[PDB]
């Protein structure tokens, strides 16, 4: 969840892992 490395972007189509 949330990761976009923006930390205000709800989700991501580029997700890796948990983070």
């Amino acid at each position: 969840k949330f990761v976009a490395f923006l930390d205000v972007k709800h989700f991501s189509p580029e997700d890796l892992t948990v983070k």
